[PDB]
């Protein structure tokens, strides 16, 4: 039994099921003997009776066992258009994993190079992460045919986002819309990264039991590199709950990393072919290369900008003698080096605020509480209240604080502030739009995923990024170099 | 008892001596009671019989005990020039590690800041990495008076690298040798990390034992932090063996890691006053700052660099019909990219070589091997014979090797080489020049420490560094894309 108490720990690897669309033959390391199959082998290939127990060769032929043995390290290869001993052609998934040879057969349909090459050429020229994201949903949806495709974003808390979005016109908008991390298991997580694709043809499709289910030792058939394993009733259920009848992701691995999901959603049943599916997997690939570049020049062009304005500084406070004035004068100016919704100075116990700030009476408490935990380093959190419960009142203003130190002695400051995360929303979406619900409730709706999201965050600011934190350090060295040379 | 079988397990951190140049007191957490004292204790403060057991006032004066407490997490508190009950003036360091509170004195010798800005002003101005090293040992080597200033810079392998000296005309150079990781065993370089400045005064001065060695209790005092605590004897005997009486380094802390050593040597016995000491210490804060500012822009430069020059590349390649021919054309031009010593391109099973490189009759072999275990990714080894044993026979040539996939498809590959380390040593030392020995032999010597060096790096280049491996994969992504586009 799986519900919302266990989901969190629901073995999806080992469902015991595969979906409808193909069948599955199990086979032991060196392909000889027939250890597991799909109930539906009977019916797609045309075999009778039981097919445990009898020999490789004897089932499908002497001809095909010898190719597919030449084919086999834990990739799966991918065989379209093969032809069984009576002639039936057949697309073929093959892999060896935990040393078991597991073959997968769908109807074959026949250039998945040719697809994938004029895809990949509309997306190489992309000069900036975000123009590469807005095509890419919207030539997905257009060359694939699916209802819906979004780009999740994965946050450093697991939470995702909603950062790109081709639909049909009557269909609701879910752009700028948040989901928990618990809405994708770290079970789910993982398999994400081993598996390119990840196919559902039909929500509503009866599951086809392997036989059997547990072996006489124990083990059940891990389907982890399997194609037509069966999906959680979890998902199902949230699927149907959406209107969702068909689904296919590609996962974004940027750095050997989960990046997040390409996410094609439609309406009624949909798989595609074996060649369609050889071309999506490459323009996945694609796509997560070219955004890893495009990532890693972003992160340069933000970090010469921030050198190039603290030595534009540095030259003004050579022709200045007074460096606390030219502080006083010029510190709204280092709002362009990290984003901030305000930034304020503390300078000879005197505070001096631009744009959202805490209120003036505020500060004192919170430049003793910097004083005492910075120990002369850049000290930043995204969760102000969780250190100064008092500060709970003033986080619609500003939730979090990167402080820089700017004297090596006197314990003056350069504090940085952002909003609750709430405040800086940009949601597209309908919040008069409600969705039917199964057994396990409402839990399971775009609608109560948003809501639960939303009070995880509450009193939180967006997260200092690595690149904030370098900037910071930067500017540290800067402020602490000059204001030693004007002791 | 230690000696060259276990003194890289010597507890230095625990030695029950302190050096001649000072005496030492350890009070308890709140400096009530006197728990231990230096031998000579007596001499310096003017006191008769046993401290222990006796209170804190009733040793030092209710004025100086008041003005102490005052004063006191971890980082040593300097209090130049304090009087005593009976008017004698002392320069105190105070610090409290492991809840026992220690109290250093020194003969008082009467501005830390003044000195400290001169030295800073004449480094902070410096626009490369080579610019800073080069300038700071002849400028500390003038201002503090040492007859020799060395920079040692840490190798990924914890080796150590002579990058930069001043010296007295008549003394040997040690420029662009090396020493082995085991030379500063791992508490050396704990200990190094904790405390800024470590002083020896007098190498062939006699060590004052401290009382009690051991409490009741079975516990030694912890002298981490205590800057009289006392010297190995194994160090001892190198430093005798050098002719060197007297040393000072400086921690270089850069991204939170020992970076490396600014280490001053005296042939005759020196010891620099509290205020000095003081100078010295903001001078190694800020020349760690700069250094690591001055790193992260060499880095953005390198990278930079890497992406114009691959924009190039691409430019030519949208203009010329066959890639392929482009590639040997061009290929000598990415050595550009990475620091190399020879590049090669494996293309249609021919190959085509630049600089060091293996023979031609090796190459097959080499590009089988890569075949395997690249797994379509960037694959880099500085030590090719651990991989391939018939690569011994041409390590003086090329002894590292990082390989780049040029293809998604076919197994083709832009290589870069490196000789063996030992080929590129620029070593300004004198080989001919020899040195006495104590009983513990020839290994105690800077001749010994270079040869032991030498041997651990035989048949192994200089590593890939981690911007190195950064821009080959933005390399593989650019090439992978093109070849893609011209299939
Ligand atoms: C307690 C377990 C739960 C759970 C498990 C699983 N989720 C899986 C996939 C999945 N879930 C979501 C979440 C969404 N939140 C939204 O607001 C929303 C739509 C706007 C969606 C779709 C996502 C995004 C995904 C990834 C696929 C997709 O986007 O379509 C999952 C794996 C499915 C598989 O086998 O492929 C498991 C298991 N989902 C829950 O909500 C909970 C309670
Ligand atoms: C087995 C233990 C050994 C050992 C221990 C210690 N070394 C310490 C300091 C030290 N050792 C060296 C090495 C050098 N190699 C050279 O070729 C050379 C001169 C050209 C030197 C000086 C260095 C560099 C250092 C750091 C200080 C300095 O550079 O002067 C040490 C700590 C000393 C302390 O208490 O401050 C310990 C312990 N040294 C060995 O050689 C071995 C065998
Ligand atoms: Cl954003
Ligand atoms: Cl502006
Ligand atoms: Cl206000
Ligand atoms: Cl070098
Ligand atoms: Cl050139
Ligand atoms: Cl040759």
């Amino acid at each position: 039994h799986v519900d919302l108490t266990n989901c969190d720990r629901e073995p999806i690897h080992i469902p015991g099921y595969i979906q409808p669309h193909g069948c599955l033959i199990a086979c032991d390391n060196a392909m000889r003997m027939v250890l597991r199959h799909s109930e539906n082998c009977g019916e797609l290939l045309g075999l009778e009776g039981d097919l445990n127990g009898r020999t490789a060769e004897d089932v499908l032929g002497k001809r095909l066992v010898h190719d597919l043995r030449n084919a086999l390290t834990t990739r799966p290869a991918m065989l379209p258009a093969m032809e069984t001993s009576d002639g039936r052609s057949f697309d073929i998934s093959l892999h060896r994993y935990k040393s078991t040879t597991i073959i997968e057969f769908e109807p074959s349909d026949s250039q998945p190079l040719g697809t994938a090459r004029k895809m990949v050429d509309r997306i190489r020229e992309a000069d900036s992460v975000e123009s590469l994201i807005s095509r890419t949903t919207r030539l997905v949806k257009a060359t694939l045919g699916y209802d819906r495709v979004l780009i999740y974003r994965f946050e450093e808390d697991g939470a995702g986002k909603v950062v790109s979005e081709a639909k049909q016109p009557e269909l609701e908008s879910f752009l700028g819309q948040y989901f928990p991390a618990s809405d994708i298991p770290q079970q789910a997580r993982a398999l994400y990264l081993k598996n390119t694709l990840r196919i559902i043809s039909d929500a509503s499709g009866t599951p086809i039991p392997v036989l059997p289910a547990v072996d006489v030792s124990g083990e059940p058939l891990d389907l982890s590199y399997a194609h037509l394993r069966n999906f959680s009733p979890i998902h199902c259920e949230y699927l149907r709950n959406m209107g969702v009848a068909a689904s296919m992701s590609i996962s974004v691995i940027v750095d050997d990393a989960l990046w997040g999901l390409i996410v094609c959603h439609h309406c009624s049943p949909r798989v595609l072919s074996m060649p369609v599916r050889i071309a999506a997997a490459m323009f996945g690939e694609f796509f997560s290369m070219f955004l890893q570049v495009l990532k890693q020049k972003r992160r340069l062009d933000t970090i010469n900008h921030a050198h190039a304005a603290l030595d534009r500084f540095l030259r003004l406070a050579a022709h200045r003698a007074n460096l606390e004035e030219l502080l006083v004068d010029s510190f709204q100016d280092f709002a362009r080096l990290i984003p901030c919704d305000g930034v304020g100075l503390w300078v000879g116990n005197n505070w001096h605020g631009h744009g959202a700030t805490p209120p003036h009476d505020a500060i004192p408490r919170l430049a003793r509480f910097v004083a005492s935990v910075s120990e002369g380093r850049v000290w930043a959190t995204h969760a102000l209240s969780q250190a100064i419960p008092e500060a709970e009142i003033y986080a619609d203003t500003a939730a979090g604080m990167l402080a820089i130190p700017i004297s090596q002695v006197k314990s003056d400051y350069l504090l940085f502030f952002r909003k609750e995360i709430v405040q800086n929303l940009n949601w597209a979406g309908n919040p008069e739009k409600s969705y039917e619900t199964g057994p396990m409730g409402d839990r399971l709706t775009p609608r109560k995923s948003f809501a639960i999201w939303k009070e995880s965050v509450r009193l939180q600011a967006q997260p200092w990024s690595e690149a904030d934190r370098e900037i910071a350090e930067t500017a540290r060295i800067a402020l602490v170099g000059v204001a030693f040379h004007h002791s």
